[PDB]
C-alpha cells in the first residue's frame, strides 16, 4: 500500500520518526512507559542504521503556544536515554549520525491542530526523511500527522505502523474463513458505521450490550428498563435486514441476566428473553447464548472483537464476557481485540496476552474497522 522505513536507506540521513510516547504522568513523573517500550526498536533500527535521529511526539492537550512543563516531553527525554530535549527544533538541529534527539511536544505548536500548511512545510525542510510510526494518531490530520508528509521529501511508515495495519487489514482484505465480529457496547450510534463495514466482509456478527438490548427491542421483544437507545431502532431493523439478504448469521441474545438494580448484592436471575418484565434490565447474556457464541468462536478462522457484552465490571454480570473471552482465547482463530473496556475485560481476566494481537490505540483502531485515515492516505500517495 505504502513505503516502508525497512526498504529505505537511512545511512548518515536526518529522519523524523512520529512516535505516540504520550505516556500517563502524575506530579511530574511517568505512571505507565509501555509506550516508550513499544516505540523503542524503531528507534533502535534507525540508529543501528547510523540515522541523524529527530523523535517527534505528542503529549496531553496543552495550549498552543503556551509552553507549559506540565506538558514537557524531558521526563521521557531521560527515560529514552536510560534504555537531549530540543526545544527550539524548528529552526533546525544539527544530530549526529547514530544519536537521537527528541523534539519538545509538538502541540505547543501554533497550528498542530489546524494541520497549518506553513508549519508543515517547515517541517518538512527538517528532514531528509519522513517516518510516520504513530497509528494511534494517523486518525487525525493534524501537522505532526499529516501535513509533514505531505510536504516531507521521502515519506513512510515505521515498523508499528506496520504491525498494526498488518493484523487488523489481515483480518478484513483476506480472513481466514469463517471470520466473525463481536460488536459490544453503550450504544448503537457509536458503533453504526463499524457494523455498517464488517457487514460486507464477517460471516457470522455478533452484538452484545446496549447494541443488542437496542437490537431486541427492533424485533419486537420487552426488555423493561434496560439500556437502549430508542432513536436507532429504525436504523437496527434496517440493519437487521440486510443482514438476513446478506445472509450473515446475526444471532441476537435468547436468554439473559436481569435485576432491579446494578449492584454485586441483587437477585440476579436468569431468564428467556420472553420472561423480562417491566422494571429489570439486561446486564448480561445467558448460557444459552454464551454457547452459541461459544461455538462460533470454536468454528472460528478469524474473530474481531471490540467491546464486552455484559456489565463485566460487577462481579455477577460478568459471566457472560469471561466465557467469550476464553473462548476467543482457546480458540484456533487468529483473534484482534481493542477498545477501552474490552482491554479492560482482558486485563480483569487476565487473559491479555492469549489474543493474537491487542490494540491500545482507541479510536484509530475503529476508525480503521469503520473502512475510513489521513496519514496512511498521504503515506501510500507518496509510494506511488
Ligand atoms: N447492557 C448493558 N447495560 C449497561 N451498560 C453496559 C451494557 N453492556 C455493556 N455496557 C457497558 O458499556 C461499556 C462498553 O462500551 P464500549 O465503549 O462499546 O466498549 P469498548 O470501550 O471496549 O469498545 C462497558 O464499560 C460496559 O460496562
Ligand atoms: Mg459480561
Amino acid at each position: 500500500p505504502f513505503l516502508s522505513m525497512s526498504n529505505l536507506n537511512l545511512h548518515n540521513k536526518r529522519v523524523m520518526i512520529r512516535e505516540d510516547l504520550n505516556v500517563p504522568m502524575k506530579n511530574g513523573k511517568i505512571t505507565n512507559d509501555e509506550r516508550i517500550v513499544r516505540a523503542l526498536p524503531t528507534i533502535q533500527k534507525a540508529i543501528e542504521q547510523k540515522a541523524r535521529v529527530m523523535i517527534l511526539s505528542h503529549l496531553g492537550r496543552p495550549e498552543e503556544g503556551k509552553f507549559e512543563k506540565e506538558f514537557s516531553l524531558a521526563p521521557v527525554a531521560r527515560l529514552l536515554s536510560k534504555k537531549p530535549l530540543i526545544n527550539d527544533w524548528l529552526k533546525g538541529v544539527a544530530v549526529e549520525p547514530g544519536q537521537a534527539i527528541l523534539c519538545e511536544n509538538v502541540r505547543f505548536n501554533k497550528g498542530e491542530n489546524e494541520n497549518n500548511t506553513e508549519l508543515a512545510k517547515r517541517m518538512a525542510e527538517l528532514c531528509d526523511i519522513f517516518v510516520m510510526d504513530a497509528f494511534a494518531t494517523a486518525h487525525r490530520a493534524q501537522a505532526s500527522t499529516a501535513g509533514v508528509a505531505a510536504y516531507a521529501k521521502l515519506a513512510c511508515a515505521g515498523p508499528l505502523l506496520i504491525s498494526e495495519v498488518e493484523a487488523l487489514s489481515r483480518a478484513l482484505e483476506n480472513p481466514q474463513k469463517p471470520l466473525v465480529a463481536v460488536v459490544g457496547g453503550s450504544k448503537v450510534s457509536t458503533k453504526i458505521h463499524l457494523l455498517e463495514n464488517l457487514l460486507d466482509k464477517v460471516d457470522q456478527l455478533i452484538v452484545g450490550g446496549g447494541i443488542a438490548n437496542t437490537f431486541l427491542k427492533a424485533q419486537g421483544y420487552s426488555i423493561g428498563k434496560s439500556l437502549c437507545e430508542n432513536e436507532w431502532l429504525d436504523a437496527a431493523q434496517q440493519f437487521w435486514e440486510k443482514a438476513a439478504e446478506k445472509n450473515v448469521s446475526l444471532p441476537l441474545p435468547v436468554d439473559v441476566i436481569v435485576a432491579d438494580e446494578l449492584s454485586e448484592d441483587a437477585k440476579a436471575t436468569v431468564k428467556n428473553i420472553d420472561a423480562v418484565t417491566s422494571n429489570e434490565s439486561i446486564f448480561d447474556v445467558g448460557p444459552n447464548t454464551s454457547a452459541t457464541y461459544a461455538k462460533l468462536m470454536a468454528q472460528a478462522g478469524t474473530i474481531v472483537w471490540n467491546g464486552p457484552i455484559g456489565v463485566f465490571e460487577i462481579e455477577a454480570f460478568s459471566q457472560g464476557t469471561r466465557a467469550l473471552a476464553q473462548a476467543v482465547a482457546k480458540s484456533t482463530a487468529y483473534s484482534i481485540v481493542g477498545g477501552g473496556d474490552t482491554l479492560a475485560a482482558l486485563d480483569k481476566f487476565n487473559l491479555t496476552d492469549q489474543m493474537s494481537y491487542v490494540s491500545t490505540a482507541g479510536g484509530a483502531f475503529l476508525e480503521f474497522l469503520e473502512g475510513k485515515l489521513p496519514a496512511i492516505k498521504i503515506l501510500t500517495q507518496r509510494a506511488k
